[PDB]
């Protein structure tokens, strides 16, 4: 019963959070995760900010409204070599990553390891929090709030 969250530097307070290293989060899971690490999914402003201070992945994810990959460098493989906040118009499924936002962040780029998941409840899933440089934190919990996630 464990649960990997892959995680990003944060840009303006957004950063990028992936389950198990593959699509796998529901629009209502990703609120919920969300909200365990104190945050909220990013309006598309939030995320341009973001952008405009050096973000990108090559990965979809949710946004308050949208499923998105924000790139500031074209790549063919990302996006269909777009920049700027490529918007998913398209798809037959509902799983993606997803996007938080943590207003208590610094307002540049921020790549300092994550270390706590502080709004997570009590539950049984050891959640183990990645950082891109290997830096691991874990803890005794649970974060979804839907049954239909569980
Ligand atoms: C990157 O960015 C992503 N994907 C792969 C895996 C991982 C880990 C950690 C953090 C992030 C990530």
């Amino acid at each position: 019963n464990q649960i990997d969250l892959n995680v990003t530097c944060r840009y303006a307070g957004v950063f990028h959070v992936e389950k198990n290293g593959r699509y796998s989060i529901s629009r209502t899971e990703a609120a919920d995760l969300c909200q365990a690490f104190n945050s909220t999914l990013p309006t598309m402003d939030q995320m341009k900010l973001a952008l405009s201070k050096g973000f990108e992945t090559c990965r979809y994810g949710f946004i308050e409204g949208n499923v998105v990959i924000p790139r500031i460098h074209p790549n063919a493989i990302c996006a269909a070599n777009h920049t700027g906040v490529y918007i998913l118009v398209t798809s037959n499924t509902s799983h993606y990553d997803t996007y938080c936002f943590n207003a208590s962040a610094p307002p540049e780029e921020d790549c300092t390891s994550v270390t706590d998941l502080p709004n997570s409840f009590d539950g049984p899933v050891t959640i183990t929090i990645v950082n891109r440089d290997g830096t691991r934190y874990s803890k005794k919990g649970e974060y979804r709030t839907h049954q239909e996630d569980i």
